This record gives C-alpha cells, sequence and structure tokens, in this order.
C-alpha cells in the first residue's frame, strides 16, 4: 500500500494509505491508528474494524470518534475502511451510490463494475493490510473486532453473523445501526439498485433473517447503543426488530440493545459511547 | 439570546446559540457545553473556559474534534466555543479571521468590535441567560480561564495579559499561539486593515511588547505547546520571541513552551494535549 500521509495523535500514529484495489477495480482510502504499543522498543496487537455510515469518508470517525485515546489505553489498532468506492470512472443522492455503498457486493449493472463492498472489507482489505505492515507485529486476520455507525453498524453486525461458525470476528457492538434494512426504505432503495428487484437475493444481507438459524455459543454478545432523540430511530434504525428476530432462539437473551436518552445520530453521541465499546472489544480481544 | 440546537454529549449536554450581538451588530453563533455538574441538581459555582478558534473556523470544528467535554465532565467546568468574526475572498482578513481586535478602520468598525464582544458582551450575554432565570450555577465573569489555537492563542494570551491588573481571566493557555502578530505577515495584513499603520495601536494588542511592563504576580503560568512538525510555525507561529520577550522581566520563568516532537497544526495535535491543559485550567480554577 501507499501512504499518503501520517499525524501524531496521543502515543501513536494516524496514518492515511491507498491502495489499487482489486474488489473495487479502484483506488481506496483508508485510515488506520497504530497506538503507542507498536512504536515501544523491546503479542500481537488486535484490530478493531470500524465501519461508517452514509456519506462519511475515513476522517470523519478517525477526527470524531477519539478512538484513539482508547486505543493506547489497552493496546489495540484500528483501521477506518472508506464506505463505496470512489472516483470519476465509478458509478454515482445521499443514500445510494458514493458514500453509500451499503457494504454488499453488487450484482446489478452499472454498480457491479466496482461495488464489492462486502469482500473489499472482509477479505481484501485485512489481508492486504497485513501484507503492507506485517513478525507479525499486527493482526487483522485472527484475532480481530468490529464495529461502526449506522450503515456501519449494519455492516459490522452483518459480517460478524455470516461469519460467525467459522468465528471470522472475535467481537462485535454497533452505533446506531441498521439492523433490517429488506423492510425499511432507505435499505430497500440500495438492495433494488445493487442486487435487483428479486426480493430473495437480499435475504443473505439481513441481519435479522441470517440471526435466527445461527447456533449462539458461549456468553458472546452484541453490544448496541442507539439514542431516543436518534431523527433516524422509528423510520430506519428500528432496533426493536432484532430485539423480535432473537425471541425464541438461542441468541435470545445475548443481543444487548442500550437506549440511551436524549442522544441522537451524530459523533458526539458515537464519541461518548467509544469508551464503553472500547472496554467491551478489548475485553473480548483478551487484553483485559 | 436564543437556543439553536441542543446535544447530550458525555454527561451534559452541547448548546448552540445564537443573540443579536450589539457590538458586531450582526446575528452571532456560539456552542456551550455544560458538564454533567450543571444537571445534578442537589454552594460555590461552576467556573467556564473561554476556548477561541484560529483562523477559518465556526465554533463547531474545536466541538466536535478537541473532545473538551470529557474533560469538562471530569474537573466540573463549563466551556464556550466563541465564533471568529462577523457573519452575513482571502483568508487571512475578514470573516472566520477578525484577530480578536477592536477595529477602528471603515468599514470594518461596524461590526468588527471582537474584542470587546469577547471579553465584554459575550460573557454578560450568556450570564443573562443562565443565570437570568434568576438562580445562578455558572460564572462567566469571576472564576474564568482563556485558552485557544493559532489565532485564537493568540488572542487568549493577549486577553489574559490586558486584563491581568485586577486577573481578568485566572488562566491562560494556548495550542500553536501566533505570539508576535505585530512581527509577522499574516499578523500585520490584519493589524493593518482593522487598525491602520499606527503603532500605538497595535502594540496595545501584542503580547510581546505587552507583557514587558505588566509585573507578574504569585504563581501565575501560561502554558504553550506546539509540534515541530507545524508547517506555520516557523514564519508565523514562533512561539519562542515571547520567551525572548520576558527576558529579565517579572514575568520570566513563568511562561512554559512545551514543544512537541511530530505534532503539526491539526485537531490531532490540539486532542492529544486538552486533557493536560483542562488539568491545567482546574488546578487555576481551584477545581482541583
Ligand atoms: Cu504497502
Ligand atoms: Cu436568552
Amino acid at each position: 500500500m501507499k501512504v499518503v500521509k501520517e499525524f501524531s495523535v496521543c502515543g501513536g500514529r494516524l496514518i492515511k494509505l491507498s491502495h489499487n484495489s482489486n474488489s473495487t477495480k479502484t483506488s481506496m482510502n483508508v485510515n488506520i491508528y497504530l497506538p503507542k504499543h507498536y512504536y515501544a522498543q523491546d503479542k500481537r496487537i488486535p484490530t478493531v474494524f470500524y465501519l461508517s455510515g452514509l456519506t462519511c469518508t475515513p476522517d470523519n470517525a478517525s477526527e470524531k470518534a477519539f478512538w484513539q485515546f482508547q486505543a493506547d489505553k489497552y493496546g489495540f489498532a484500528i483501521v477506518f475502511p472508506d464506505t463505496s468506492p470512489r472516483g470519476d470512472e465509478v458509478a454515482n443522492s445521499w443514500d445510494f451510490g458514493q458514500g453509500a455503498g451499503f457494504y454488499l457486493n453488487a450484482t446489478q449493472e452499472p454498480y457491479a463494475q466496482h461495488y464489492q463492498m462486502y469482500d473489499y472489507i472482509h477479505k481484501e482489505l485485512p489481508q492486504t493490510l497485513d501484507s503492507h505492515f506485517n513478525d507479525v507485529k499486527l493482526d487483522f486476520l485472527d484475532n480481530v473486532a468490529i464495529t461502526g455507525h449506522s450503515m456501519g453498524g449494519y455492516g459490522a453486525i452483518c459480517g460478524y453473523l455470516k461469519g460467525y461458525s467459522g468465528k471470522r470476528y472475535k467481537s462485535c457492538s454497533a452505533f446506531a445501526p441498521i439492523v433490517n434494512p429488506s423492510n425499511v426504505p432507505i435499505g430497500q432503495k440500495a438492495f433494488k439498485g445493487y442486487l435487483g428487484e428479486e426480493k430473495a437475493q437480499w435475504e443473505a444481507y439481513d441481519p435479522c433473517l441470517l440471526i435466527k438459524n445461527i447456533r449462539h455459543v458461549g456468553d458472546d454478545r452484541i453490544l448496541i447503543h442507539v439514542g431516543d432523540s436518534d431523527p433516524f430511530l422509528e423510520e430506519h434504525l428500528k432496533p426493536e426488530l432484532l430485539l423480535e428476530a432473537v425471541k425464541a432462539t438461542s441468541w435470545q437473551d445475548y443481543v444487548e440493545i442500550k437506549k440511551v436518552h436524549g442522544f441522537d445520530h451524530s459523533y458526539y453521541f458515537v464519541s461518548t459511547f467509544v469508551p464503553e465499546h472500547a472496554e467491551f472489544h478489548a475485553r473480548n480481544l483478551g487484553l483485559i
């Protein structure tokens, strides 16, 4: 990969990266924060993958979530991927297209060409980062957490479940996730656009449908925060739907939704709860 | 004074305000964070930190990227984020670039009374809003600290010195400040535009000149951070001129400039050092 820019933050560094992606057939932008532990003289640092919401680039969470303080405190690295392929040659209002790939492998043209964000996030990007950085000093593949906000919250829960039986991610949380995009207005527009009008091809990407037949094991838990003043809550987020979907299943008591008063959708909300989630992921990654 | 929006953050609230400014004669935008202490309602009042922003910024930038809120909760202060000019071409000068001066030149004198705005009008307006529901929790006037970034770091130091006889502010710090605006390009342009080309008006606003004949009292200290990877440092900030100014002065030994390696001018630098500045302001405000 190519180092675009580095920033000193806390005891470590935020690095802006670009690389030519095979999944998307274009150049991609990725931010990573390396904690103070990476630069300490004289075992692998686990990683947290944070997926962003509609319209965001990697700079938004990097600047406004303050994960970096939490990364130094516990000893993890954190990766901020992009939300879609970008560029003049890529097909492209705020809720679909560029900045809005919904973490799916597109089948409909002209999106199919560049919109393979499911493969980009869970397959290509981790071992690309592994090639670049790795002595495995950093674990991108085995001991890894996934989290995110909104559409990113959706991507996180979706990736965790679809990989659960093979233990793909060892930890999962979300901030204001869209839990059931197949029957919600903002999720139907992306599904129709990328996957076509056949609703059966949607099913494989829908947390509420996927979770029912995944056998929960151990004390594994999904942590969700959502604010009661979130303007998207009633119409698009509908976190209730997932609590209903796990009723009478092995997952019933292991999806923890915390509805918090006064908080909205913003990074003021996110940054407030970053420390609690950081503690959550660090425990699961065996750091405390 | 009028409320525009009101987010929950950490244990408290960030309120976006607007009012008709008599000194700018325009409408003005101000963000204020109120800590968890303000909403715990079962003696001594909550003090205020005034954070002045740099060239270009609105109150929203520091509100979102500095994470003062966690520190305000930790120690028990309020924090006010004023704007950098009247609102309603060039980035050195004009809107977002008022330089915390009372402009004497036309047509600027009309609206660019930013010194009176910061130091007289705003604290009294805020006081009238939060303690003219007839009962008093905050202190915008007596127990107050001042801080800032770049142009804001200049304004903070300048305000602290000009009001030192009477202790207008009980505490002062800066992030990558412009210390000697008279001797610096971007300072000379703003000074020429607002004040004219007459030096008795210039020296009344220059900290390096002001500090020499102000009698230092007690244990008062000015805390400054700067990065060595700051692209503005070498030409425009030049923080060590302030160390030379206080040479053989009662202020010698009381100006603390921490140069930290690898940090730049960004909010990655500011936010890294906010917890230390917060502790500093907290002692001086008698909160710890
Ligand atoms: Cu490389
Ligand atoms: Cu009012």
